[PDB]
């Protein structure tokens, strides 16, 4: 039952951080009573790899600290070229 | 601008409450421009026969495919589960 409070509290979260241009994907995998989750933030493509991995690592802590029954939490990055 | 949040659930809870469904395994959701493309499998007992659990998968997708706005393609896929 805890899927839909995790994809929406997770995907609310990333989509609204800094540096963030758009979710490009969302999965939650049920294990047991646990969710893990792995999302996929569209950035910058210019955007320094440093500040890129800041961002990543920012939205997964903030996904723990506040998401419950989340375990598991894996934040990707994908290259947007910004018009 | 996003529509992932009412189709993630509203596609969780067709799929979860549909027959022959022991539980969701995974929901995955892709934003493409403005369009949602879903993915998602669903347990079933290991001994259901191909053409039962073809039937299932089939039947979740039309459902979401007509009740859910904003999701554009839809894939529901299957995963054995034997408990004894």
């Amino acid at each position: 039952s805890h899927m839909n409070d995790v994809l929406v509290d997770a995907y609310n979260i990333a989509k609204d951080s800094q540096h963030v241009h758009g979710v490009h994907y969302i999965r939650g995998r049920n294990v047991g009573e646990d969710v893990h989750l792995a999302i996929n933030i569209y950035v910058d493509a210019d955007l320094k790899v440093f500040e890129s991995d800041l961002v990543a690592d920012a939205i997964r802590r903030k996904i723990e600290a506040e998401v419950d029954h989340v375990r598991d939490v894996h934040v990707g990055v994908t290259p947007v070229r910004i018009a």
